[PDB]
């Protein structure tokens, strides 16, 4: 499984902050990621077992659009994760430039995610965490998941009305965050988006949402199907990846 240290790799731009550096493993010139979580910081929090989690899934899922979690270390203060980079940024980032995607461009980021949440709960392994800033973008522009942090609380968005209310929940939570991110994708924006966490817990717990003019008629639909409260009358990943919009618009 090779045995690292600090010492084996240089360090240089920070890519990121929840920070992730910019790393080349000096012996090989491989270019990775270096994600630096303090053990103090993890102490104070308790959030120990919760990267135990997160290490343990990430290291054994194997997907193109997955990111790969090579391997860890840690030192006297610091937990390191040796992670795949994605060329092309995060999905976050290009959002911002392009104010929002195509519906093109969304159905084929739709269909990525769709695949390799499918090969997650084939594994029954949930997501939980899906969001623009936990996804990338690899060398051919292909949509990949990131950060697994949350894998088995600030902003509410992309939390369906089960885990923002404390019930339990099935891969159903993942459903819902996938037709959060497909509004988000083609207006701009969440679609329970709100300016306190107080109002955006009520958004979401009474399901309130309305599409701008420009969310076509086969959009609509998959969004409206997807953002259900009762998680059994959510569709599954082979109904989404065969819905008419999707296969319409996908690459
Ligand atoms: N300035 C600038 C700029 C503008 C455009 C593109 C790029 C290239 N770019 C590549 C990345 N890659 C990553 O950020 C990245 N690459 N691999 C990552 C893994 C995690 C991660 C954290 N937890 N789990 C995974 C988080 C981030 C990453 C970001 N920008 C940089």
């Amino acid at each position: 499984k090779r045995q690292w240290a600090l010492e084996d790799f240089e360090i240089g731009r920070p890519l990121g902050k929840g920070n992730v550096y910019l790393a080349r493993e000096k012996n090989s010139k491989f270019i990775l990621a270096l994600k630096v979580l303090f053990k103090a910081q993890l102490e104070k929090a308790g959030v120990e077992h919760q990267l135990r989690r997160e290490v343990e899934i990430q290291s054994h899922l194997r997907h193109p659009n997955i990111l790969r979690l090579y391997g860890y270390f840690h030192d006297s203060t610091r937990v390191y994760l040796i992670l795949e980079y994605a060329p092309l940024g995060t999905v976050y980032r290009e959002l911002q430039k392009l104010s929002k995607f195509d519906e093109q461009r969304t159905a084929t980021y739709i269909t990525e995610l769709a695949n390799a949440l499918s090969y997650c709960h084939s594994k029954k392994v949930i997501h939980r965490d899906i969001k623009p800033e936990n996804l990338l973008l690899g060398s051919a522009g292909e949509l990949k998941i990131a950060d697994f942090g949350w894998s088995v609380c600030g902003t509410l968005d992309y939390l369906p009305p089960e885990m923002i209310e404390g019930r339990m929940h099935d891969e159903k939570v993942d459903l819902w965050s996938l037709g959060v991110l497909c509004y988000e994708f083609l207006v701009g924006k969440p679609p329970f988006e709100a300016n306190t966490y107080q109002d955006t817990y009520k958004r979401i717990s009474r399901v309130e949402f309305t599409f701008p003019d420009f969310v076509t008629e086969g959009a609509r639909d998959l969004i409206s199907r997807l953002l259900k409260h009762n998680p059994s009358q959510r569709p599954m990943l082979r109904e989404v990846l065969e819905h008419p919009w999707i296969t319409a618009n996908s690459s």
